[PDB]
């Protein structure tokens, strides 16, 4: 298979996901439409359900629209059972309709559809190769006052009908019943309630085990990703165990959010990027899209160094999904937004790095600001938009040329109004140019490029007052670009070296099988090398021109490098694959008695890779919690650790340079084969 097709569910490179929210698109069953105090046929009231549904998508999927505007993927709302009831805050009558108050994540959302509808979905996508990505949210149930049974369904758990428990009288402690969060820090955003939510208690071994069986469930049933959310407000630790249970069984790509305000280069941000095991939602390239070409706060500048940082802090840029906007900020298009600046922040958006989203709707420019203003029924399904004109035109260039899809980015021309950058993987470029300015044309010259020698047509077809160019030798002829303007003009042909474009997932044990995205791999079987160590024969499960599946080596655990060898030629090398010692469980260290100094914090370490294996650098696990589960001078900390296995771990106390360790001998614990488990010290 290509790593093209549909079939490909560790990379999304080549796609653009559509974002649509279920209930809002198009209600094709209206049988399973509520009834009454949750249901508005006219959603002018947009707290309560309007009808749409699964059947909904699949007539339009049918119809060819997702097909004609290019998307080859949908992400949609949660799919699983919500609460029913309806909750009045402050005189205004809310419904679960977003699907986020889930109540039992063994079933499906009746108003959405069934599990045979759930089914069809999945089959009348992938006949059309469009893939299919959910929402997950394991953090919560619902809303609940513990005070208050009478209020929602008080956060109640029911796995596949059966009760497990509500907010109320949790004496088994499913819930973190510690305050809501006030958001001062991490810790308190993690085990306290998001706002009114009833909060999990992950540690909680039942909950640990509910999720991982809930999700592979919907893996089963050929869901190609996951959309996680909340997860600033989860444990990393356990995300970790929940993710190596999911590589372990069918590997799809995960993505989660983490809500940042700036384009700023946020350090817990990045860390879980890199050590989660998933990919997250780029909050920092949606700042710089509204920056430069909405709210005209930030130029030309801004954008490229947004490119340069998040580059520079992501282990693979290449997964992060970006976007113009979603379903909690407000909608792009505005009366004072040009629809050329919608336009042109589209363009950029699928032809840059990363993997492109669109939520709902962005073709036929709606509006609407703030939740839920910004969440309306989707207006019409024309295809005679330049919006959904320049969605249709780019974005099968992320499947046809390999530049776009994994390509470098580069700089080529910019001032505050203009820029010019270029995407390269191996012999294959693309240069997209723009003028955000909307009166002034714009002379570029001097433009050198590593397009070869010709002429390159603008690939928009001046739809977005695009202007053809000529190389010559990469040297660019003088030209004017347009006011508003934005070409594209790309160059491809077969590569003919192995190169490694993509991997996915870049995590999992021995036995796991990834899948080697990337262009001039051959069709006979080669080496694939994890690291230095071989891989041949039959340990590789697929070998094709574009992709590659393998076995995980039983190497040490580590961070390692992979390379492809085809034809005795090596590949580049693909970096940051860790591989586990094994099966993961979260257990929760407590370290007692470690009173610390102004500014000096705690982290643990230990005999094996996932504890950094005796490190004091940035895989030293810490810096630990201290203030709500355990508090000064108690210190905790969630951690995926292996299975079964028997652990030597010691803390110490870091502080500028300043590692001063326990005294005594190594703690040790011996993990549980599954689970969680809690273990407590004494700081010596
Ligand atoms: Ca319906
Ligand atoms: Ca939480």
């Amino acid at each position: 298979d290509p790593d093209t097709a549909v079939t490909n569910k560790q990379s999304f490179s080549t796609d653009v996901i559509y974002q649509v929210f279920t209930d809002r698109f198009l209600d094709g069953n209206p049988s399973n439409n509520p009834t009454g105090a949750a249901y508005d046929a006219t959603c002018s009231n947009l707290k309560l359900y309007c009808g749409g549904d699964w059947q909904g998508l699949i007539n339009k999927i049918n119809d060819n629209y997702f097909s004609d505007l290019g998307v080859t993927a949908l992400w949609i709302s949660q799919p699983v059972e919500n609460i029913f009831a309806t909750i009045n805050y402050s005189g205004v009558t809310n419904t679960a309709y977003h699907g986020y108050w889930a109540r039992d994540f063994k079933k499906t959302n009746p108003y959405f559809g069934t599990m045979a509808d759930f089914q069809n979905l999945i089959t009348t996508a992938h006949a059309k190769g469009i893939k299919i990505v959910i929402d997950f949210a394991p953090n919560h149930t619902s809303p609940a006052m513990e005070t208050d049974t009478s209020f929602a369904e008080n956060g109640r758990l029911y796995d596949n009908g059966t009760l497990v428990g509500g907010y109320t009288n949790d004496t088994n402690g499913y819930f973190h019943h510690n305050g809501g969060s006030d958001f001062s820090s991490l810790e308190n955003g993690i085990y306290k309630n998001l706002y009114d939510l009833a909060d999990f208690n992950h540690n909680n071994a039942t909950i640990d085990k509910y999720f991982k069986d809930a999700i592979k469930l919907w893996l089963d049933m050929g869901v190609d990703g996951i959309r996680v959310a909340a997860v600033k407000h989860m444990p990393l630790g356990w995300q970790k165990s929940w993710m190596s249970s999911i590589y372990a069984h069918k590997p799809v790509f995960t993505f989660g959010e983490w809500f940042l305000g700036s384009a700023a280069s946020d350090a817990d941000n990045t860390d879980f990027a890199n050590k989660s095991g998933m990919s997250l939602l780029d909050f920092r390239f949606n700042s710089a899209v509204r920056n430069v070409f909405r709210d005209n706060t930030s130029n030309m500048y801004a954008l490229d160094s947004m490119i340069n940082s998040t580059a520079t802090d992501y282990n693979q840029v290449n997964d992060q999904v970006t976007f113009i906007d979603n379903h909690d900020m407000d909608r792009f298009k505005t009366s004072a937004v040009n629809n050329r600046r919608l336009e042109q922040a589209l363009a950029f958006t699928l032809t840059s790095r990363g993997v492109p989203a669109i939520y709902y709707g962005t073709e036929q420019y709606l509006t609407g600001n703030g939740d839920p203003d910004n969440r309306a029924k989707m207006p019409s399904f024309s295809k005679s938009t330049t919006a959904f004109n320049v969605i249709s035109k780019l974005a099968p260039l992320r499947k046809s040329n390999p530049a776009i899809a994994y390509g470098s980015t580069q700089q080529r021309w910019i001032n505050n109004d203009v820029y010019v950058y270029e995407r390269k993987f191996g012999k294959s470029v693309a240069v997209v140019a723009v003028n955000r300015n909307l009166s002034t044309s714009a002379s570029i010259t001097g433009l050198s490029t590593s397009l070869p020698t010709g002429s390159y047509t603008d690939v928009l077809g001046g739809v977005l007052n695009g202007n053809n160019i000529t190389s010559t030798n990469g040297s660019i002829n003088n030209f004017t670009l347009a006011a508003g303007a934005t070409a594209v003009w790309q160059y491809t042909t077969a590569e003919t070296t192995p190169t490694i474009g993509h991997v996915g997932p870049v995590m999992g044990k021995p036995g796991n099988v990834v899948t080697i995205d990337g262009r001039g791999f051959g069709s006979t079987k080669g080496t694939v090398y994890f690291g230095t160590t071989a891989v041949t024969g039959a340990a590789i499960t697929s070998w094709e021109d574009t992709q590659i599946k393998v076995t995980i080596p039983s190497v040490a655990a580590g961070n390692y490098a992979v390379k492809v060898a085809a034809s005795g030629v090596n590949s580049n090398a693909y970096n940051n694959f860790t591989i586990l010692t094994g099966d993961q469980v979260t257990v929760r260290f407590v370290v007692n008695n470690a009173s610390t100094t102004l500014g000096q914090n705690l982290y643990l370490t230990g005999n094996v890779a996932e504890l950094g294996n005796w490190s004091t650098g940035s895989t030293a696990i810490g810096p630990a919690f201290n203030q709500v589960i355990h508090q000064y001078p108690t210190w905790y900390y969630d951690v995926s650790v292996p299975a079964g296995k028997q652990l030597e771990f010691k803390f110490f106390k870091k502080n500028g340079s300043t590692i001063t360790w326990e005294s005594g001998s190594n703690h040790t614990f011996t993990t549980p084969a599954s689970g969680t488990a809690t273990v407590t010290v004494n700081w010596q």
